[PDB]
Formats: C-alpha cells, structure tokens, sequence
C-alpha cells in the first residue's frame, strides 16, 4: 500500500525540482523537494517538543501553504491529524477537541482561550510558531519513520447535533486518490495543475485535491479566499488543468466566465468536477455552457469517499458505481441482504472496502448504525432506473410520508425553485389529521416581488409533478432560519410555521 | 487490496449484462455475469477432482475464450496458474513443469506424452475436457472462497538457459492493472473495448490487457491468430478503444492502415500502447503517421511490471517513471545506494513495491541476484539525460568494451539498419589483441542486393556515430542463426564468425 506519506515521498524522488505548491498572491512557490524538506523540518521539531506517533492532533485553520506543511508534518511524524472547520463556534470546537482526547491542537489564532476553559488536556500549538510563509522554525534531531499499518488510524475528518469524528485508516489513502484517475480521468504527469478551491478539512479537498495533485507529480495552487474573477485569472496564469468546486462556486465561476468583453483564456482546463446531487438543472446547463473541460458529477461521503459518478451529466441525481465500488439498494431499515425489487425505492448502501472509514471516534453506537456486515449505510434514498443507473432521491430523514406514499422534498424544491418570484424554498411535512404528513412549502420572494399560494399552485399544476406530490399549503416568509454556516435549520422551521 | 478475482467480482456486480468476452470469428459473446458463472462452474469441477488452494497448475495453451475461463477458474479455486508459452519445445515445457513441482497441467493437445516421460507427478488435464466454446462440463458441490493474503503466490509467469518462474503475489494485481489508468490514460467505463493481441502467458497480455479490460467494466476481444487486415476490421466492427501490440505487429498494422483505397474506420481507437525500446525511429514514425490514438511507450518487466513510460514518444529509448514507481541508476555491479553522477552510465534499478514479484520459484540464487535490499535490478544499462529523463542504452550483457569504452550494440544496429541494402544486422564484440573487444557487425543483404564492408563503413562515417563506435569489421552472411522463436542466438553467432 502507499500511504499519503509514501505517495508524496515517491513523487518527490520522481519530480524533485518541479513546482509542488504555488501561492501566487503571496508569490510563494515550492518544489516537491523543497516541500519535503520543510515537512521533515516541522516533523522533527514537533517530535522534539514531545509529540509521538498515533497521538491525535487537532488542526484548526483556513487553507494556506503553512497548514499544508503542518498537516503533512504531523502525518510524517506519525501523529493523527484531526482536521476541523475553523468557521465553527469556539466552544463547539473546544468540545470536539475534548471529546476526541487530543494530545494537542494546532490553531491559527479566541479558540485557544476556549480550549483552556473546556478542561481539555490538549496542548495549544499556534501555526505561526511552526512555519511562516513556507519557512519552518527548525530544531531537534532527525526522526525515524514510524511503522504504518493498513488498518491503523491515519486521519480524522468531521461530518455535518455535533459533527462526528470519522477515522480514516492508512489503507484508504491510495483509492481516495486513484478514483480521480479511474473515474475523473486525471493521469500521472507534470502537466497537472490543480486549483485548491475545496477546504482541506473536507475529504475531497485533502485526498482528491491536495494529495492527488502532488501524488501525480503536479502542482497544487493555494486559494486562501474565494473570488470568482481572481479564480479564473489563476486558471489562465497557472494553466490549471483541473478544478473541483461546490455548486455555489461553479455558478459564480460560470457567471464570471460568461462575458464577451472578457480576455480570460480558460483553454488549459480539462476537468471540472463536482458533487452535484443538490444541483438544479439550470445551474448544470450554465456550467456546460460557460466553463470548458469534461464535467464529472461524483457522489461521495466522508465515510466511503467515491461510490457513484457520471461523465457529462444531464441531471445531478443520476449516477453509477465506478472502479473500487460495489453498491446495493436495500429495504429502508432492513438488513444488508434485503435487496429491493428494481424500480422500488430503498436505502443506498456501499461496500466497505479499502477506502472506508473504520468507525467514529469514541462513538460505538453511531458506528454500529453506519457500518454493518461489511457495508456502509448512506442514509440516502435511491432507485435503480430502467437504464440500470442509480437515481438519488434524497435523505431518508427528509422523506415525507403522505397517505402512505413517499415524497422527497428535494424533487419539489427543484420544481418550485424555478417558479416566478421565488428566491428560496424548503419543503417540509407537517402533521395532518390522519396520522401522516402533509406536503408544505416554505418560500421566500425575490426582492420586491409578491408571491401567492394560488400562483405557486398554478405553477405546480403546469409541471410534471404527480398529483400526490404538489404542496397542499404554502408559508410565504421574509427569510428562512439558518445557522452560522448558511444551512437551513429544518427543525427550527417546522416549529416557526407550526 | 483487490486481487484479480476481487476486481472481476466487483466489475460483475456493476455491469452484469455488459459484454465481457467477445470471440467475433466464432460468434461467441459472454456478459460479465455469464463469464463469472462459467468460471465458478469450472472451479467447482476442478475442486471436486482434487485440486486445492495454493497448489501450482501449469497452463499450456494459445489465446482463446476457453483458456481465459480456465485461468480465472484456477485462480477462483485458489490454485496458482503457471502460464507457459505453447510455442516452446515439448521436452522444454516438461522440464519446467517438473522443476516447478506442479500438481497438474492444463494443456491444449504431443506435450502430454512429454510430461509422462519426464517422471513428473503432474496430472494431465486437457482444456477440451473442462470447457468448450465457453460451455463448461459442470459437476461437484459449490466451493468456498479461499483466504487470499497480500504476499501469497497468485500467478507464475516465465521470462526469456531455461526460462525462470517469476512468482507474482496477490498484492501485485491492482497496480499491474491501474498503471494502465495513471500512465496510459484508460479510465473506468463500459466504453472500454480492448483488443487482445498480446499473449495471455505474457504479464502485459494478462494483467494490463485481459484483467484491465474486465476490471474497468469493458470488453476483451479474443484474437486466436494474428492477421493485420482482420485485426483492423475488428477495430471497426467492435469499436476497439485500445490496443497493446509488439513493434512487429504495429508495423504490420500501420502498413495495412496506409491504403487510400481502404474503407477501414479506425476512429474508435484512442490508445495505442507498446514496449518500444527496441523500436527503430522509422517504425515509430509510421505508427504516428498511419494509426490513430495516443501513442504511449512503456518499459516493463515480468518482474516489476511498469517502471517507465513516455506519452507521444519521439524515440523508443527515452522514458520516465510514472505513478507507483521509484527508480535509480547505480554503478554497474555495485550496491543499491551507489548512485551514479548525472550523465554517467549505470544499471537501472527499480523499487520493489506492491507490483513486484517475490522471487523465482526454486531458484534462490537467481532471486538473490535480482532482488536486493528492496530493489529489483533490471540488468539494463541507462543514463539520466540533461532533461532529467531516462535513456535506455541496452542490456548489461550485450555491452561491448573496446579500449575501455562502453559501446552498446543496439545503438549501432539502429544506424546500420537504415543503410542501403541491409535487411538484418547484429553487432557483437570479438576479442582483440589488447585484452578487450572490437566492434563487429554481422549483416544480411536484402534479396539480390550486394553489400560491401567499404560501402557500409562509408555509410557509418556519414552518420552521427562517434568514431569509437563505428564497426571495425563486417561479416556479410546469407542468414543469422535463430531459435524456434525467431530470436537471434548471439553466442552461436560469435562462434560461427570467430
Ligand atoms: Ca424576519
Ligand atoms: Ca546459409
């Protein structure tokens, strides 16, 4: 097996003087050999300070060359980095560090004061004390390479109450990189220039983007702050060959690319990759229209990485398993062998092979729910189409059951999203008078526009929606309740309207 | 890890009703599911007859759907197939089966009578008794899946006195397939139609061609006998997307493709792959001119599979390591850490990682010579170019040392191959009067043409060859001595001329 460390080690023997890390705004460029030397330097310093293999170390920082070096240094030492979203609230981060029994926390700095008040025994390490614009503070003797074993913890990543600590074993790294070759069509070579739009604390941003970029002897371009015009200019200046972005970022990029008066040259870009399950047909058409390269839709989890994909997608919900993957659709709430009959809806489950996590840290119960008899349960509903592909229908937990029939809010939300005057929509089930749920739509008007239940119903009646799927009721609201991460709080919304 | 069996098993869950095996001349087509059922059937029958996991079974047969099924059935049972070139002499095959301590031999049938006379305890199994045009003789209870372990023997393949039995471990299969994705640019999908030009008893023909074709959810097209026109027609009829062929086959294919009056449509073909180290510049130009698709040169061994490659090659000897690979150039006859200074010639050695063989069967001494301190020694001479690529110079054993300077016959042979009137040439060293060797060229004239030492020397003097490299002597011969496999016997030639 090639661990992350080993893939990078091998790449550096092959392409020592080729650019590995580029930070164009900062004018910082490091070769594969230069990066390896700085990783080794930081690792040695961390070891001298007391850090030992298989100890867990939290990382709380936005994307940057310094955090790339820190994460890889921790891994080189043999510590287990636990990458955390720095946009989370301080007390929430402190709780997770406490729950995780971390030896230390490497932070970009009032998070430290929060860790001190939690009672945690985690030693605070400021990122700025380790490495500054690629330059390490060097000390301590050279250190041994730790023994890495296939099933052993390598990295911890967090999911969407509190986020769960998914443990990624050493053996998972290779296939979490190589799917980008088998599915997406990346190949080895010094032509590879990868734009780092995805967060490093997301499995895609780390394995599929950063690690893939370097493992294939290419360049990772660091983007600290997202700006659509700045990103497209970087495509031209750095000759970016591939980008992985969110639907939100892609919509922004497509719009910035759409001007006739623009001098932008996007010719180098050959791959545009995304998780487009939630992507409306309209966003997908603008991506096809205004951005070059092959478009590939992927379906992925923190827990299992890549399970389905589609080249040149026409919609965001239709995909099929690729290399590495084995999938089934089973009776909702049933055992892993209870295969549905074709055309019937069930839960998508995916074989837990080398890419799969080994469990959630200190949560035995949640693990038992997700990993059963060699299979990872997605908690998503799906169906086999007449063409033998998988149609993702939505989350099991979002499903509305009205008169004993399954309705998926995501489908209704996509239709209603295109109705005149609608800027936002969330579809929920509210309790009816016959022990079921009634389909209910909460809608926000475009600025200055007037919505009415009658006009929205008139629009739904003209659509392809089956009768039983049309909302029975509308709530017209000035705004929807959202957390600090711009995610709709479905449960708080039910309470506000009901 | 995915063993060969596991890669095929997973592919069949993904694409059960897609064509896996096509024999167009015979009108035979089998889906992934149909192939798996026949593999399972033959495996069960083999087990009932007494065959058990980790027992070695020789296979002596030309390419066909039946041998594909037999090999995969042996592997499914857990036996270790030892694939042998059926063009070898009977007593030579019998000797190798004896030396290998085989439990049995599956043969297309006077090889059987030879095995009986060798004294071997190998039970003879005729291929025609197991499966006929895809149809198995079925009996016996269903059998357990054997435990497969990473380091455990999986397949045996033979090299170029007697051929050596290279043991390929279970863990080697995945990277021996996936290099075709990282290096050559194949990707997962039902678009894959692979033409089976390479012999199944060659590691390329098995892992890189057959197993890759199926593992990626594609089709393997069986070719029992090579014919250039028939092969190109199959490209059109079956919509072949990739082919791997010898330089000899490629020259034949290019010529057949070169007619303006031809109706052939080769548009589906996107990848033409070859081991082109021995390929002259002229053959490479005709391939570029007359065949479509991306051309990729690979450097490979039975022992280590893929160690170097080049996309869109301009010559056959300049390549660089790809994904999986780590290479060094060391002092000839020295230790694995004795790196040469750049520009100096040495032996190419390659890291023995997952793809590597684990040793030669029953030959401890030959193993110790080839596998040292984590490295496989190629026995090829090479040099790092000013551009940081590897230039393959030829075999260590072929090198001529004249006045203390290294001369490589392959270089001289390529120049002399283009001289007026020359149809064949072999360059050898003969003992001089100062304890060294003199560069000597043995040449065969084109039919009816007259060669002379003077005209050949005149041609060499006009070439880019350094003074010290030009032949001091010519032997003009009506033919060169060759074995039954059309390979020049270098040692018999020295004796004939000296
Ligand atoms: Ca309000
Ligand atoms: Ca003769």
């Amino acid at each position: 097996m090639q661990t992350v460390n080993e893939m990078l080690r091998r790449a550096a023997t092959r392409a020592p003087d080729h650019c590995a890390l580029a930070v164009p705004a900062r004018g910082l460029r490091l070769t594969h050999a230069e990066l390896r030397a700085r990783v080794e330097a930081v690792a040695a310093r961390l070891h001298a300070d007391g850090l030992r293999p298989q100890q867990r170390v939290a990382v709380v920082a936005p994307n940057s060359a310094d955090v790339v070096i820190a994460i890889l240094a921790l891994h080189r030492l043999g510590a287990v980095p636990a990458l955390l979203n720095p946009r989370l609230k301080s007390a929430e981060l402190a709780e997770l560090i406490k729950r995780g029994e971390m030896t230390a926390a490497v932070i970009a700095v009032q998070v430290a004061d929060a860790i001190f008040q939690s009672g945690s025994g985690a030693r605070i390490i400021f990122l700025g004390d380790l490495v500054r614009d690629g330059e390490p503070y060097s000390y301590g003797p050279p250190i041994e390479d730790p023994q890495r074993e296939p099933a052993q913890p390598a990295f911890i990543f967090y999911t969407s109450g509190l986020p769960k600590a998914a443990i990624i074993p050493q053996r998972a790294a290779e296939s979490r990189v190589l799917f980008m070759s088998t599915q997406v069509g990346l190949r080895h070579g010094r032509h590879n220039v990868v734009l780092g739009l995805m967060p490093l604390y997301h499995v895609v941003g780390f394995f599929a983007v950063l690690v893939a970029a370097l493992a294939l002897d290419g360049t990772y371009v660091v983007v600290e702050e997202f700006r659509p015009v700045d990103a497209l200019q970087l495509v031209q200046q750095e000759q970016v060959t591939s980008l992985f972005a969110t639907p939100t970022h892609l919509d922004a990029l497509a719009a910035a690319a759409a001007h006739a008066g623009s001098s932008l040259k996007l010719d180098s870009l050959r791959h545009v990759t995304f998780a487009g399950a939630t992507m409306p047909d309209a966003v997908l058409e603008t991506v096809h229209q205004h951005l070059p390269g092959e478009k590939v839709n992927i379906y992925g989890t923190t827990e299992a990485m890549n399970s389905l994909y589609m080249r040149q997608p026409k919609t965001g919900t239709e995909m099929a398993p690729g290399f590495f993957s084995e999938v089934r659709i089973v009776r909702i709430g049933g055992g892993v062998d209870e295969i549905v009959a074709n055309g019937e809806e069930g839960e998508l489950i995916v074989a837990a092979s080398d890419s799969a996590f080994v469990g959630y840290l200190n949560q035995p119960q949640a693990t038992a729910e997700k990993l059963q008899d060699g299979w990872y349960r997605t908690s998503d509903v799906a169906v086999w189409t007449p063409e033998g592909t998988v149609r993702i229908l939505g989350r099991v937990d979002d499903m509305i059951i009205s008169g004993g029939e399954n309705i998926h809010p995501s489908e209704i939300e996509r239709v209603l999203g295109t109705a005149p005057g609608v800027t936002e929509v969330v579809v929920i089930g509210l309790a009816d008078q016959r022990w079921g749920q009634s389909v209910t739509a909460c809608v926000v008007p475009r600025l200055g526009e007037t919505l009415s239940a009658d006009a929205l119903d008139t629009f739904c009646r003209s659509s392809e929606l089956a009768d039983f799927k049309r909302p029975k009721r509308y709530f017209i609201l000035d705004q929807l309740p959202k957390n600090a991460l711009n995610k709709v709080l479905r449960r708080q919304l039910v309470q506000q309207v009901s």
